[PDB]
């Protein structure tokens, strides 16, 4: 059974993401590991009443629920289901929140038995003393069936001040070995995220974010299958030659400074009138690529029975995955929705 009622934050996404299982096609085990595993990364927060403010007015969605969800669709299969988490929002300030997110990410480490020594070199850069925002750990779990997690870690290259952003992320990345890294990145306007993978991977990378606030579609291809990415950016852009999006360059090995992995992430929350326009311009990405838009629906409908025209926002984002190696993927980021729905346009 659970501790948490509906009334309760820990209620409502562990609902939801129970809901998610499903569509994902995990089992009762399974889900009943990942429902709990969530509740416990969420600390105090799971027990918090959804009539309290949110505790910090946390980056990690629109409406500050400290719970993301998102599903990566293959060709031809069932998507893959993952969880983004702050484990240390229910904290007073930012250094709290940082500690308390580490806590969360050593408990992880002893459960699944994974090392923490790369996060490890990595601690002074990003958790000083008197930390900068936006924020200080977010922590991703790909729900994997057999009930042992992918884990993914979120630290912010500003957390020592907004100029010394790219020194934060240069030196973590020579720290790291991947010192021509750097080089490989495109021009951008921030450096919000870099990721760590944590634990078993076939290719564990370092991940590095950036925004840009006005990226052309022939930009966007320039960065990346240029054709595939352009085509990409037109069908969720509605396309105005330039949006806000964000690019994502993975680097799994330390030898050639070229990355393995290219994602483009495009905020189709900010594009649109309403969810009913976001889900109408992901569904038709995923058809189109032989990926599973039935399940789209059924994913969005286990998160919330609201209908899709009354809000915006639902639909956070829909990213194209390159990895070398592997068929394109296609994620869709899908909110919790546990403050607020965000009106129409
Ligand atoms: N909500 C934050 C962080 C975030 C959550 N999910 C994401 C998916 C892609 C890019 C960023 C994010 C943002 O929009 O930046
Ligand atoms: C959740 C945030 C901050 C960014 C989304 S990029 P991701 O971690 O979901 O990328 P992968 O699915 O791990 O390739």
């Amino acid at each position: 059974g659970s501790h948490l009622e509906p009334t309760q934050l820990g209620g409502l996404v562990t609902d939801q993401l129970a809901r998610l299982c499903d569509v994902a096609r995990l089992d009762r085990t399974d889900t009943e590991t990942y429902v709990q595993t969530l509740a416990t990364s969420l600390g105090t927060a799971a027990e918090r009443s959804l009539a309290l403010p949110p505790t910090t007015a946390t980056l990690l969605s629109d409406d500050h629920t400290p719970v993301e969800y998102s599903l990566a669709f293959l060709p031809g299969a069932t998507p893959a289901l993952r969880v983004l988490v702050e484990p240390g929002w229910d904290s007073g300030d930012l250094a709290e929140n940082g500690r308390a997110g580490l806590r969360a990410i050593r408990a992880m480490a002893d459960r699944w038995n994974f090392s923490t020594d790369q996060l490890d070199l990595l601690e002074d850069l990003f958790f000083p003393v008197a930390p900068a925002g936006p924020f200080a750990l977010w922590c991703a779990l790909e729900l994997r069936p057999g009930g042992v997690p992918g884990v993914k870690v979120y630290l912010n290259p500003a957390a020592r001040g907004r100029d010394r952003r790219a020194e934060t992320l240069r030196e973590a990345l020579d720290r790291l070995g991947h010192r021509q890294a750097f080089a490989a990145l495109p021009p951008a306007d921030d450096y919000p995220f870099l990721a760590l993978d944590l634990g078993e991977w076939a290719a564990p990378r370092v991940k590095v974010y950036c925004t840009h606030e006005s990226l052309s579609a022939q930009e966007a291809g320039e960065y990346s299958g240029r054709d595939q990415t352009t085509d990409f950016f037109h069908a969720v852009a509605g396309t105005p030659s330039t949006r806000r999006a964000l690019t994502c360059h993975s680097f799994t090995d330390t030898v050639t400074g070229r990355p393995s992995g290219f994602t483009l992430h495009m905020p189709v929350r900010s594009y649109v009138e309403h969810d009913g326009r976001a889900r109408d311009r992901a569904a038709d990405v995923l058809r189109r690529y032989g990926m599973d838009n039935d399940a789209l629906d059924r994913a969005l409908a286990a998160v919330t029975p609201r209908p899709l025209d009354d809000g915006v926002g639902l639909v956070a984002y829909v990213a194209l995955v390159h990895q070398l190696g592997r068929d394109p993927r296609v994620t869709v980021y899908v909110s919790s929705e546990a403050y607020a729905v965000q009106p129409p346009r």
